[PDB]
RNA sequence: GGAACCGUGAGACAGGUGCUGCAUGGCUGUCGUCAGCUCGUGUUGUGAAAUGUUGGGUUAAGUCCCGCAACGAGCGCAACCCU
């Protein structure tokens, strides 16, 4: 299970750009940065990953978010080791609402590539196999991770609530329930479970990340493995 | 006896570039070949509406690229015919 004492990587982060709202979380400016309280953390990681036990073992699906550049990898690799979703691009108009007309641009990607492979590849007009592959690269970057959906998530873990408000807001009209590791810089009350740390820093997301896909693998119906997440962090 | 056309007598009826196109169909002229005009759904607003068609680069052009709650689509453009 997780382990406490992290003042070596989280810890404050962010200048003078807070929100009042975060008040409750932060020990004390100094010369610089705020500076989170490491005491109110672990109650937070507590009853975080306490909600997080009961929807694995009762095999419930999670959405991890990242879309910022600091944890792009760590987002991907975390939700490789156990069976969830991600979105590490972009987050489009409609997936959820309109599904039906969304999948057929799955169903013509899955098509395009039957296509690309070697069956008639080269057959037409060179112009025309271009179009095919541009359409392509659009649909393969925006449906990378959407493309394994055949069904509507019961949680969404963010690793910033402003940066992916937008993922934050559809997620609270429609009644999901939000995990997140955000800091000075956004507004708790969006979250309903809240983690205070670094949202930047790839050493800092990666360590719960790692530990939060760790505790989901484990409790499910299989065992802990080593986090190769931090093979990425000698990012710095 | 009777089909046909035809002529006279008799009956029932036609016809009108006669008016109104501000009652109209159809067709045509014109601003225009001028270049853009909109829709479905989502989001923002009490609402009329807005967002998307704004912004940066670029182009003969919403031509294209980049960014962006927008994601796609239709008419137009381009392409498909002839000299």
């Amino acid at each position: 299970m997780r382990d406490m004492l992290k003042a070596g990587v989280h810890f404050g982060h962010q200048t003078r750009y807070w929100n009042p709202k975060m008040k409750p979380f932060i020990f004390g400016a100094r010369n610089k940065v705020h500076i989170i309280n490491l005491e109110k953390t672990v109650p937070m990681f507590n009853e975080a990953l306490a909600e997080l036990n009961k929807i694995a073992s009762r095999k419930g699906k999670i959405l991890f978010v990242g879309t910022k550049r600091a944890a792009s990898e760590a987002v991907k690799d975390a939700a490789l080791s156990c069976d969830q979703f991600f979105v590490n691009h972009r987050w489009l108009g409609g997936m959820l609402t309109n599904w039906k007309t969304v999948r057929q641009s799955i169903k013509r990607l899955k098509d395009l590539e039957t296509q690309s492979q070697d069956g008639t590849f080269d057959k037409l007009t060179k112009k025309e196999a271009l179009m095919r592959t541009r359409e392509l690269e659009k649909l393969e970057n925006s449906l990378g991770g959407i493309k394994d959906m055949g069904g509507l998530p019961d949680a969404l873990f963010v690793i910033d609530a402003d940066h992916e408000h937008i993922a934050i807001k559809e997620a609270n009209n429609l009644g999901i329930p939000v995990f997140a590791i955000v800091d000075t810089n956004s507004d708790p009350d969006g979250v309903d479970f809240v983690i205070p740390g670094n949202d930047d820093a790839i050493r800092a997301v990666t360590l719960y990340l790692g530990a939060v896909a760790a505790t989901v693998r484990e409790g499910r119906s299989q065992d802990l493995a080593s986090q190769a997440e931090e093979s990425f962090v000698e990012a710095e």
